[PDB]
């Protein structure tokens, strides 16, 4: 076969439908289902798939106790079929690590595990289900990329690497892989001024990635990256409809060039779709915690500091708890179009839900549609004192 | 390959062998199945498999509570190998909903998920394992379809959908789907008043739909569809022999263009085999509950008002329960001639046994021979007194 | 792919190596493992596979209670994995019934299902897992086969029925099938009084049955098939080493042509290589239950009613639990000759261990060496204590 | 496909990746994880899969109780997905036996079990998944093997056998199979005086073994075998750098010709990559017993008997308890070398952890960087109060 590539806009979202759900904590509660954290959906030229980070224990397991810590030895990029829960028994292992990502590139797929002490973290490359090339911290503070899919074009398949603190000035590159190896890698350039996790999606030979900003910003910062010429710029959403959390509420200006002040040290992995009046932001609805997930259409949200929404659509309600959330795409589907879609992570157990003394999540994910569509709301749909 | 052309006739039924039967209750007693209703079975060119929609977690499961409630966002049409139990380990997401169908048209399958609130829900049309089209509401009140295998001819595969009351007057809807994408769609003409959950099956280019008359009629609505001109009509069974349940005694004249009356608001998903002097109609041996399960060799039972039954055969006991049943056949056999096949759907729990919380079933599955085969009765088999 | 031709002889047996083992009721003791019984063995050209009849539940599970029972609506032919447990999750059902055979013609499989009530019984012929013909009842007294592989040449599949009576004359056919349909079937001819059970192989085109006479005979049937001209003999193995169980003690003269008395109405399915001195009887050790294993040398034992053993090999400690034991080979394996193989059933649980309600067993294989091999005893190696 | 030619060199070994790690006991604790020992990781073209040797039970099983036991009926080679668990469902069984050896030589992968008393034990060579040959005990005293991968060149693969006492002189062997067949074997020559379980691996056409003196070394033997000409030759490893468990304390000259003193009767299974200066040695970090694990760089070990390391790198920390450790290389990799990867037995229960009554392992799994990559410790990660 070939490299896929990236000769499509994206089709129209006038909605979303439902893709994907796993209700992995309901099926849990008696089942030899994983622990995980951090999920993502990435398609093969032949199949869609369910990623996550695996704590290596059961929900029911004894060893579930304590899961709400992000790194350990015993954590692992793992995937299974689309909407089936992470089992035991039906997981497939990518690599070792606490910090991932993974892409088709239409040939073979790329997969990157961060595993190691906080000082002394490494990436391994794996392509075509073998390592190929290695990668040692360079700031010696928790070396950490995307926690969703990459995306590749004539075999090029830029990532987003952090290196460095979470709460000031870190050192952020963008790789360049081709078959797991680097062709290049570039320090972060523009008005970007902190970067994590990184949900991207690519389209008419372009890739554009909505990252975090986790030290004074609750705008999200934007990464545009030229795969061909292997070149990138940054900024921040522009629009005042602000999309990290926990959040200010939304002025009436937004801030292209710099951090919007009011959070400090904190923030959740999101997403948008940034496609002039085509685009869509996704946001947790509390501006306090991570519940409740909405997608709102704000034309020009980008470019234009005075952007409000037009349209919108309930993803999960309030009352009920998100999470990271994430873009991916099917860039084999038939049509003359990339649909957009995306996943939300829906946390369960601590810190928010302490009765249990494990963190575990389900995943629900949409794709876009030309259709005006009724909404539904998306719960994780697990009842806690089953667990008790 | 290529799509399947319905060019055979119905084999000759004089009597019906068992086919399949997964005896899911039972081995769900200590197994991680999960919890299903509204089964059915459909053939690939390759292979024959098991399909239902999942209530997102096993019976053992303390989220088997409540599952005799029929929609919910963590329902899903699953798939799982012939005779198999549908379990968390070896079940194929199909896609996200709680009213579906699916059939294969002999490249690739297509599946149709429902999902939504009641004024709001939505179909999801999957081709070849990936979303292609959306159908919102067009009558804002529970839009669903048939619950068991669509047919296809020369790639269109028509889809019978119903939005509106379900006891009054719907607006029901004939799509003509092909690769996913839609044709043409048409609203419901002829002489059926109502029209619920059609079994269909198609021979010498036709398609024929038995379905279920929620309002006023115990005798049974058909549909007979012509995919080649996308067009069709329908009437009622004109038989005598009623076989929607709950319903009236057998009188001795049928009707052919309206509801028998006796029994309004109720009915169950059941199906027919139309075929002249070789026609064979399936229904509960009870008029009352959904109980028994027995086939009738009525000719002409769809023309002829006074037609009785002249053979027979007993599936499943008046004593054991049934529920749904539907039609389906391997359109890919060797042979000159396509083998009428049927299923039916055993309920076990709630409401006829509320010991138990949980509503779930299992699936027996038979098709005709040309022999006079002795008859067996096929109990779902679990003991309620297990799970208690 | 082509028709398997038997054109090799069977290759000389000196001594038998460890094949296969299950361990099924060892590891069913905490995994979700299907209760079985009448198990056996059979290749494909690019896999070998376990066969059993399953119960319709776990061993765990509350409905193994009452599993020594032998005929019910929740039995079925299932298949898995060479020397892996039959669990629920990795167990592929073949066809639904409580009797059956299995076979691979070299370019698909064919597999024979019984069910029914035991006056009313019918068979189920499947071919390339499709239905293809059906065979009623002839006798009305519990239709029943081979309970182990046959054996195909050139497309013919051969296969022995018995209908009738277990403690007097009964009513035996002999089949012959080629993909799946009936060329011709034989009432029993030749001087074997009563056949149950056949144990078949193929080599150098013929096929060689060893039964059960479960009438008068302790001495096992055989029955010599010409699957080219479809036409068969049959008599007794002449040897006085009696290989039926329970028996009596070995006299020094046999009987070709006639049971040898001392035990009426029981017997165990069991199995021999006829092959001049090259000839293998296998039997229980015990002559009263079925406990124990060996295979013994016996040159000449078909054709010779002097015949004793020369050279002997114990399988299963006289302390240890047998059962059904029957024989099968790798048609597609490389070599000049054909390699000789056989399971034993180790049937654990009632009647002989009655502490616990379920009946089940697991599998061990052995095939020939022309070294000459040390031998182990194979024992199942499941506490019951560990059940209660 | 062809067979593999050992055409490549070692890649510079500068620091080691994590490769796998599958975390047995942690999803054990609440999983149908099998119990196993000495596990490896063994190449086919397409895929990397985990080994081990089953004992027939699950951990949770109470037929894990005893499982301390080296040898019985119950034991198979079983594989499995990488840094998958060894699970009843997912885990395939290669063959019979309590001591294995296993490799793909390019066409189809050839697998060694042996089987039997400690008088009379038997290995069966299995090739494309079919018994090929068989060889008998010749010293009668425990026939054991590898207990990791073969290599192959050309067609030809080379097995290291021991037969006789595992405290004083034994009859070792070293075997050249072909497809399974028997070409040549050879009585074990050169200075080594005691081999045992012998990890191997394959560059520039000739093939490695680092094995384990049972007897009076704690200095490693080392066999280096010509594929081509099918002959050998043997030591030790002359460095200082003593690398069985237990053993005394380095010397500052090593011995190339005879055992080092100063432990009887003892040993562990281990491995080296004996390349000049990128010579690698792995060892246990405790002088007396199974716990910890650490890579040492030692130029010219095999040759230089004052060589000392110049590098290294911690894989298990003292406080964790290691166990067998043994070499493989993925030889379809791409690139101009192969890249030296190991695996380390992580051992739970018994003797060392006598609360609970079994005894198993975990499995991590490292490859070599050209990068000087950071250094994580690799536990096992389950406690052991969990199972009581
Ligand atoms: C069946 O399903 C269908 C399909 O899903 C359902 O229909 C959907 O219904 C939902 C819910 O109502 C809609 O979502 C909302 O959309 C509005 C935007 O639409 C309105 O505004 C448009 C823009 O108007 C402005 O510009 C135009 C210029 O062209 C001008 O004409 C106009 O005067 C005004 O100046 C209008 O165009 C639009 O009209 C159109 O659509 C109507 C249908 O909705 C139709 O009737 C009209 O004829 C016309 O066609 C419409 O008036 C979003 O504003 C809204 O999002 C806000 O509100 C939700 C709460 O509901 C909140 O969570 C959001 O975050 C957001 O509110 C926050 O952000 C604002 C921006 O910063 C801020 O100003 C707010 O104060 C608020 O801020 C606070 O909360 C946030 C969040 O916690 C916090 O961060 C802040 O700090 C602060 O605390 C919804 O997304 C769908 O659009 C609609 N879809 C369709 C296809 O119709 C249908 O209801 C279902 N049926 C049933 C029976 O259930
Ligand atoms: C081994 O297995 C074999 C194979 O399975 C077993 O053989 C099978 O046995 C079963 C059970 O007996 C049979 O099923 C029944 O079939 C009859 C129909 O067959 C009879 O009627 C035929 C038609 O006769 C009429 O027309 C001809 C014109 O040509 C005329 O000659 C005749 O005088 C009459 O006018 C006859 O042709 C037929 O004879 C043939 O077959 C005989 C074998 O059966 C053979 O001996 C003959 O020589 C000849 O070859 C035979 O007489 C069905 O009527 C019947 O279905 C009714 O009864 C069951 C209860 O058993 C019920 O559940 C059904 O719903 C139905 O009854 C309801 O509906 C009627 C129509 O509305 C109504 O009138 C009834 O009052 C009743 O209504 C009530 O109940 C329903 C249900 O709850 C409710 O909804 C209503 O409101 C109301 O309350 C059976 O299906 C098989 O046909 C037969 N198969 C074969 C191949 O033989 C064999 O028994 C097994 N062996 C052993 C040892 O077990
Ligand atoms: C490591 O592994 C190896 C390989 O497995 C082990 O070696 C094996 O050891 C076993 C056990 O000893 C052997 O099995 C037995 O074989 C004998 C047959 O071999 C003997 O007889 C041969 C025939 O001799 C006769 O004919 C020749 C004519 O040529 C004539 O010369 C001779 O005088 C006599 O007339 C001999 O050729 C043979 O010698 C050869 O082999 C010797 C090694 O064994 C070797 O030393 C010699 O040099 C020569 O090479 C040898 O003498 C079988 O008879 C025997 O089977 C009977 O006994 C067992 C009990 O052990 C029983 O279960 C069987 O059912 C059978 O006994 C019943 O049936 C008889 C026939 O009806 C009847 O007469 C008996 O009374 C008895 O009947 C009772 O019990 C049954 C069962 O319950 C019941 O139904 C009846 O009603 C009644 O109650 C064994 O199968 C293997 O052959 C041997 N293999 C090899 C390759 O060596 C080795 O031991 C292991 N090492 C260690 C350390 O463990
Ligand atoms: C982030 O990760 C990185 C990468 O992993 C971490 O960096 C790694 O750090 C570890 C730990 O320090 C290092 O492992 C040790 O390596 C040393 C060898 O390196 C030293 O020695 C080299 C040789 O020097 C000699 O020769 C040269 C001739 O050229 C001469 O110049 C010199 O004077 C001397 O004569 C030096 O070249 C080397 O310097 C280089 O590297 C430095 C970085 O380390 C750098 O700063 C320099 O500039 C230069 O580039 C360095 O000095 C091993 O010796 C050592 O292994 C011993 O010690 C461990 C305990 O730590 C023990 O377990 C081992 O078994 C072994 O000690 C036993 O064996 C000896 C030999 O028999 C014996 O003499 C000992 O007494 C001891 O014996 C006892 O214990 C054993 C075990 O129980 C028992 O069997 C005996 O009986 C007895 O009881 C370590 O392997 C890595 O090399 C290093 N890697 C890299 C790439 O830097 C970094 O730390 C991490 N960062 C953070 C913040 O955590
Ligand atoms: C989890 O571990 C903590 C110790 O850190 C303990 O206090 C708590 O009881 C544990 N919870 C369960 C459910 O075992
Ligand atoms: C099911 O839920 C209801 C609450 O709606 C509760 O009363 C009942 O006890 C529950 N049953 C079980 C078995 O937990
Ligand atoms: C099995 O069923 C019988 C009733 O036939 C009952 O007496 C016995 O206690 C049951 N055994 C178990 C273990 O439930
Ligand atoms: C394991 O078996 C021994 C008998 O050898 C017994 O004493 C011990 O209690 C058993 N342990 C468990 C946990 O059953
Ligand atoms: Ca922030
Ligand atoms: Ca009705
Ligand atoms: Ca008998
Ligand atoms: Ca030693």
């Amino acid at each position: 076969r070939n490299f896929n590539n990236l000769t499509k806009g994206l089709c129209t979202i006038n909605s979303w439908h439902i893709y994907g759900k796993d209700n992995a904590v309901r099926i849990g509660e008696s089942s030899d289902v994983l622990v995980t954290r951090e999920p993502y959906v990435s398609c093969d030229p032949d199949e869609c798939r369910f990623y996550a980070l695996s704590q290596g224990t059961t929900i029911r397991g004894k060893h579930s106790n304590g899961t709400i810590h992000d790194r350990s030895q015993y954590r692992a990029l793992i995937s299974w079929p689309l909407s089936s829960p992470p089992t035991v028994y039906n997981s497939r292992v990518e690599c070792i690590g606490w910090s991932s990502t993974s892409c088709h590139d239409g040939k073979s797929r790329m997969s990157i595990c961060i595993s190691g002490p906080n000082n002394n973290a490494s990436a391994v490359v794996w392509y075509n289900r073998r390592p190929v090339a290695e990668i040692n911290t360079w700031a010696r503070n928790i070396l950490r990329t995307q926690e969703s899919e990459c995306v590749c074009h004539n075999g090029v398949c830029p990532v987003v690497f952090t290196d460095g603190s979470a709460t000031g000035p870190a050192d952020t590159r963008i790789y360049y892989f081709k078959e797991g190896k680097i062709l290049k890698w570039e320090s972060l350039t523009g008005t970007a001024k902190h970067i994590e996790e990184c949900s991207c999606y690519g389209e008419r030979t372009g890739i554009t990635c909505t990252c975090r900003d986790n030290w004074q910003g609750s705008n999200r910062p934007v990464i545009q990256i030229d795969p061909v010429a292997m070149t990138h710029t940054s900024q921040y959403i522009c629009s005042p409809v602000l999309t990290d959390n926990p959040r200010p509420n939304d002025p009436n200006i937004g801030k292209c060039n710099d951090p919007y002040p009011g959070n400090n040290n904190n923030g959740v992995k999101g997403f948008s779709y940034l496609d002039g009046a085509n685009t869509w932001l996704g946001r947790t609805i509390s501006t306090a915690s991570r519940s409740g997930y909405e997608m709102l259409k704000v034309p020009n949200a980008l470019t234009d500091d005075r952007s409000k929404p037009i349209q919108g659509q309930t993803i999960v309600l309030n009352a009920d708890w998100s999470g990271y959330s994430g873009s991916f795409m099917d860039y084999w589907a038939e049509g003359d179009c990339y649909r957009a879609c995306f996943y939300v992570e829906l946390i369960r157990g601590r810190p928010k839900e302490d009765k249990v003394w494990w963190t575990s999540n389900s995943i629900v994910s949409m794709c876009s549609s030309t259709e005006f569509l009724g909404q539904w709301n998306w719960p994780d749909g697990a009842k806690i004192e089953y667990f008790l």
